[PDB]
Formats: structure tokens, sequence, C-alpha cells
């Protein structure tokens, strides 16, 4: 297979990769105009993977991408059903599945009326309003913006880093049919596990999905203050190199509770202190499976937040199925001297965050439900693993092993990530934007 990296939606395979992003999302008011714009608009602004993986000077200031919601494909008359099990009844009706607080979920996401997504990537404000007007002036009336989320790469040497302090974006699968650099304990899976209709696919599609993807949107608030309060007043007091400073042992924990060194460095290669060199270099910042700490905690905890999402070697050997990729976007000002100071939240930050998949119920969802939130995975270990300590949801909220010296000590761990709202959105491949959903 080669793929057509000109027909494929950029952030899908490639990534927009950004420092500044904004989700326009909107309901269908006239399906007839919305069509009519969108058939103008495709061409112009819809952003391809071939586009992406070009040279700087030949790119636009901005990138679109587009994708549309079960009602939002009802409302245009595409009614062909897309093969997939959650797609169809929304996010808001899966949420309880996913363990989410309901009462914390805000409109436009409590219930379907959201029919798409268009969303903006640039590395400047400007640039990123002038295309968001542009969508505006394009689809006029046709459209109604029901909401409006905007992120931002944080600033200086925490560019990259999501709001707890972690870089984020350094394990993604890569897949066939395209000439692309592999790193070191990459995963390679053939294409259709993240593109719909193609080998490794194995949901019902369309002939008109072929190269589409489903997006699972989350809109995440942190709690960063509360995050680092809790990292102090449980600090790890020694690890196998020695004893540690309590400044040391918070910033032990939360490398303990992500599998990762704020730095990237990967604790498996790197279990008691941080190698920020090697955090950087993507040569050797993915090259772990695991299997040198498959049946003890000293080394990784069980339930750390990169080893629930991909188990690797606790699947028993290379699994193609539940990988996915991740395009997300931290969102919100810095937090505060005085706001760390008193561990309590006083503004709005956090994650807006989007995956992709072929099957959102073996992606997004199975590392959300099968993974995180079930305190017995990873499977036959000799301590129980309990529930992920950054997105598991289950209450209580208890996570094993985070001391590699007293593996049997639990943690319960106050939810420092709140789910805000979210959507399931296919984005169609970009000549199905114009031929199928336009026509
Ligand atoms: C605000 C919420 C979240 C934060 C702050 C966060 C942060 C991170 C960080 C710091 C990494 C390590 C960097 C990397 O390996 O790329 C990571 C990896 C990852 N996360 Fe999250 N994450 C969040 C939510 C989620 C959710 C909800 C899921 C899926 C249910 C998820 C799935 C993954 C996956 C698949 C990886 C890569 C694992 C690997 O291949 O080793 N994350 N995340
Ligand atoms: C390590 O910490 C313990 C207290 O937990 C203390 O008794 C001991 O003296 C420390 N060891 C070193 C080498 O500093």
């Amino acid at each position: 297979t080669i793929l057509p990296l000109n027909n494929i939606q950029g952030d899908i395979l490639v990534g927009m990769k950004k420092q500044k992003e904004r989700f326009v999302f909107f309901q269908v008011n006239d399906a007839t105009s919305f069509k009519t714009a969108l058939k103008t608009y495709v061409p112009e602004r819809i952003t391809s993977a071939a586009i992406l993986i070009s040279d700087p000077s030949q790119q636009p200031l901005a990138f679109v991408n587009l994708g549309f919601s079960n009602t939002g494909l009802q409302a245009l008359g595409i009614t062909d059903d897309l093969g997939d099990a959650q797609f169809p009844d929304g996010q808001f009706a899966d949420a309880a599945n996913l363990g989410d607080d309901l009462s914390q979920w805000v409109a436009p996401f409590t219930g379907t009326t959201i029919h798409g997504v268009f969303l903006i990537g640039s590395d400047q404000d400007d640039f990123l309003d002038q295309f968001t007007d542009d969508i505006s002036s394009t689809f006029g009336s046709s459209i109604t913006q029901v909401q409006a989320l905007s992120g931002s790469a944080r600033p200086g040497d925490q560019a990259g880093h999501e709001h707890f302090g972690f870089l984020d974006g350094i394990s993604q699968p890569s897949v066939t049919g395209w000439e692309t650099t592999v790193f070191p304990g990459q995963a390679v899976v053939p294409p259709g596990i993240i593109l719909t209709g193609r080998d490794g696919d194995t949901g019902t599609r369309p002939s008109w999905a072929l190269d589409g993807s489903f997006m699972a949107f989350r809109h995440f608030q942190q709690k960063v203050p509360e995050f680092n309060a809790y990292t102090l007043a449980n600090a790890i007091p020694a690890n196998s190199a020695g004893n540690l400073t309590q400044q040391e042992g918070a910033e032990f924990l939360g490398a303990r509770m992500f599998g990762r060194w704020k730095s990237g460095a990967p604790i498996d290669l790197a279990p008691t202190a941080d190698d920020p060199a090697l955090g950087a270099d993507p040569q050797r910042n993915n090259n772990f499976d695991y299997s040198d700490t498959l049946t003890d905690e000293t080394r990784c905890p069980f339930g750390a937040h990169v080893r629930k999402t991909n188990p690797r070697q606790d699947l028993g050997g290379p699994v193609d199925t539940f990988h996915a990729m991740r395009s997300s976007i931290p969102y919100g000002p810095e937090t505060s001297d005085a706001e760390l100071a008193s561990g309590v939240t006083a503004q709005d930050r956090g994650l807006l965050f989007v995956e992709y998949q072929s099957i959102i119920g073996n992606g997004f969802r199975f590392q959300q439900i099968n993974w995180a939130n079930n305190a017995n995975f990873p499977f036959s270990k000799p301590i129980t693993p309990g529930i992920e300590p950054i997105i598991g949801q289950t209450t209580p909220r208890t996570v094993g092993g985070l001391d590699p010296l007293n593996q049997n000590e639990t943690f319960t761990v106050p939810l420092f990530v709140i789910p805000k709202g979210g959507e399931y959105f296919f984005l169609p491949s970009i000549s199905a934007l114009t031929a199928t959903i336009a026509a």
C-alpha cells in the first residue's frame, strides 16, 4: 500500500505540532449552504499530511482540519453507518462508561448539539484569528459556533510540556504505507489501526470513509497546585540510589505516577534520577518495553500513566490493535507562585486532548476503560496495579507500587484531571469532504 498523503487530513497522521490551536465547535443551520461553502473552503484551507511533511517554506500560515459528529453527518443527510460502536451515540452518552463525573461536564458538550469541529493550528495568535475569521466569513449563517476552545504551548523551556510540567508527545505509533523515520522502541503498525478502511481496520466501513479517522476529543481541566502539593505531601523518602530530599522525593513521585520524568526520560531507563539529555533524545527516550520489570515495580510501577496507556511487553509482545495517535495541546495561563504556595487552583488551565484511531473502542476508550480504570491491569502481576493516577477514574483512586522500596504501599490519589466535556468525531478524507459530504 501507498497512502495518498495529499488526501489524508494532516493532524491524523503527522500532527499539526503548532504553538497555538483552536477548536471551533459548530452546529449546521442550513445543510445546502454549508455544503456549497464546503466545496470552496476545502481545496483552499484543509491541510493534508503531504503539506505537513513539506518544508515550512511550502506551508500555509495556519493549518485547518475538519471533523463531524454523528448528529452533524445526520444533519447533512450523510446516513451510512460508519461501523463504529460509540460514534453514533456521541461521547456524552458514553461519559459515565469512561468514569466521568457528569456534574463537571459543561455546555455545549452536554448532549449532541455539536455537529462538527474545525481545528486550526498556527504558531501565533494573529494567524490563528485570521483563519478563524475566514471560517466565520466563508460559512456565514450556514453554521452557528457553539463553542471555541483555544490552546497554546507553554512558554520557554516548557514548550511541549503539559501543565503538570511533563514533556508530552514523545511516543506515537508509526504506520506502514509511507516513508518516515522510525525511532528505537516506536511501535510500527498497519495503517488501518489509525485510518478507516486500511489494512488492520476490522470495522465495517462505507467505501467513502477510506482514509478518515475517529477523533476522541476531551476537554480536561488540570489541578496543578493540587498535584504539586500531593507530590510534596507524599514525597518518596528514598530509592535504590539513596535517600531523597523532600523536593527530590516529590519530583520522583511525579515521575513514578507518569512513568517519565518531566524531561521525558522514561523511568524504565532512568529509574532513580532524571536524565534530561536522555529525555531530549528521540533515539533513546522511547527505547524500552518493560521487559526488565514485568514482575516487579522497582524500575516502574505497574500503574504508571504511560505503562497503562501503552503496556508494551506487559501484553506479551507487540500488539497492533490498541495504538493511537495523539495531537493534544495545553491551554490556560502558567501557574503562579501564589497558586502553587496555596496548593489551590485559581485559574482555568488544562489539556485539549485529541486522540485518533480507526476504532474508538480499541484506542482511546480501551486505554481508558480496560486499562487505566482497571485496578487489575496489567494482568498477572504480583501486586495489584490499581487505578492509573493521572487519568484513571475508578474510585477509590488507589494505586500501588509508587514507592519502589515499599511496593505494597498504596496511594489514594485525588483526581487532578477533570473532564469538562468531549465528543467523538469522524474526520473524512479530503476528497470525501467534497465528493461525499458536500455532494
Ligand atoms: C490531562 C490529561 C493528560 C495528561 C496531562 C497526559 C500526559 C501525558 C504525558 C506527559 C505522556 C508522556 C509523553 C509521551 O509518551 O508521549 C503521555 C503519554 C501518553 N498518553 Fe497521556 N495524558 C493525559 C491524558 C491521556 C488520556 C485520557 C489518554 C487515553 C485514554 C492518554 C494516552 C496516552 C498515550 C497512549 C501515551 C503514549 C504512551 C506510550 O506510547 O508509551 N493520555 N501522556
Ligand atoms: C537515610 O535516611 C534515614 C532516615 O530515613 C537516615 O536514618 C539515614 O541516616 C540516611 N542515610 C544517609 C546515608 O544519609
